[PDB]
């Protein structure tokens, strides 16, 4: 019995990969290059229950063909993380859209071909970004739950990156659950989205701690590195640890109850200001060396949007999450230990 992550090698991913050893599932994962395949199963320790393939490029629909061509009667339970979540990029269908879309395409249709009796349970990385609508979590009076759904369609988020980033976690999920719809006679497995906020915390390895880091994590890197004079970034939005989003993702194949549902894994909301006055009063080393705005103006002590009820997700899950000043700790020591700060 095997359990399939793909993008193995992801921020989130390694957490998750992480869990399943030490909880003895035999794991299989993806990388882009037999390198970074390598360099994973290394940093793990050469653990003989984890091994790894090259799968170089998830835009490809046949991408995923040749791993459950070969381990499809052993895979039980297939994780999909893999997804573009990086902006140096030229055009928006291309670089967003069609790689995340036929990601999720390509690897259910490649379950349908070789695994259909064998796959049990699919999980998928979607995003709290295929959840809510951007221009409307400013407003205090309206409710984003599990039920609601990004507005935007395919044209009308490609108007920049971010909203085109946005609309291809919308369009990968509902080509999941479009994908079960049209195959439930077909294919045995149940399927699962798991739908994160921001997504902050430590990197599962410390040599994984570099200049620039993921881009949800470099959010915080980012801020650690302004000047007190430098002006604060504007940011509303939940935030996660990525330890709990990484469990959230067990607990999505593990459970009965979570058949078929969206899980937005979120602990509370946050501003950049939350953010300051956490490394503020955490790190001394920090504190006259970065902006300090307005303390206490953040959403940790005021209400600033819309609401994010996932009372639902959080009581299907069954454990508590971290708050955000250990999940920023943890983030921000870490990265001080590379930056030799301490
Ligand atoms: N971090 C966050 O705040 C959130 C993240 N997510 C989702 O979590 C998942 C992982 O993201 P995260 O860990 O945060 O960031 P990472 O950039 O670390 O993870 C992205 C992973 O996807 C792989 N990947 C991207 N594009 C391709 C491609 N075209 N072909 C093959 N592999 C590809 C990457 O490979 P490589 O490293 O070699 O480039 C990497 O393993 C994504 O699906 C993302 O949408 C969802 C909500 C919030």
């Amino acid at each position: 019995m095997s359990v399939f992550v793909s993008g193995a090698n992801g921020f989130i991913a390694q957490h998750i990969v992480d869990l399943l050893l030490k909880e003895d599932y035999k794991v299989i994962g993806s990388a882009r290059s037999q390198e970074k395949a390598e360099n994973l199963t290394e940093a793990f320790g050469n653990n003989p229950k984890f091994s790894m393939e090259v799968v170089p490029d998830i835009s490809k629909l046949d991408a995923f063909d040749h791993v459950f061509q070969k381990h499809g009667k052993d895979i039980k339970i297939v994780l999909h993380t893999a997804s573009p979540f990086c902006f140096d990029i030229t055009d928006s269908e291309r670089d967003l859209l069609i790689p995340a879309v036929n990601g999720v395409k390509g690897i259910l249709h490649s379950i349908k071909k070789y695994a259909a009796d064998s796959v049990e349970r699919v999980v998928l990385t979607s995003s709290y970004a295929a959840v809510f609508d951007m221009a409307k979590e400013n407003d205090k009076s309206l409710t984003f739950n599990e039920e609601s759904w990004n507005p935007a369609t395919w044209e009308s988020c490609q108007s920049d990156p971010v909203n085109a980033y946005c609309g291809s976690k919308k369009f990968a999920e509902k080509a999941a659950w479009e994908f079960l719809e049209e195959n439930r006679d077909s294919v045995k497995f149940e399927l699962t989205a798991v739908n994160p906020v921001y997504v902050f915390g430590p990197q599962m390895f410390d040599k994984d701690v570099k200049k620039h880091l993921n881009t949800s994590c470099e959010l915080v890197n980012s801020l650690m590195h302004l000047s007190p004079e430098d002006k604060i970034p504007e940011l509303f939005g939940g935030y996660i640890d990525v330890r709990d989003v990484a469990k959230a993702h067990l607990v999505a194949f593990q459970k009965r109850e979570t058949i078929g549902q969206r899980l937005i894994v979120s602990e509370a909301r946050f501003t950049m200001q939350d953010v300051l006055d956490i490394l503020n009063e955490d790190f001394p080393v920090l504190k006259g060396n970065i902006p300090v705005g307005k303390p206490g103006s953040g959403a940790t002590h005021n209400t600033l949007g819309a609401t994010l009820d996932n009372k639902k997700s959080k009581k299907l899950l069954g454990f508590k999450f971290r708050n955000l000043k250990e999940t920023i700790d943890d983030t921000a020591s870490q990265i001080l230990k590379f930056e030799g700060r301490i």
